[PDB]
């Protein structure tokens, strides 16, 4: 799957 970080 795919990831994503909003920091
Ligand atoms: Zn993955």
């Amino acid at each position: 799957g795919s990831n994503q970080n909003n920091f």
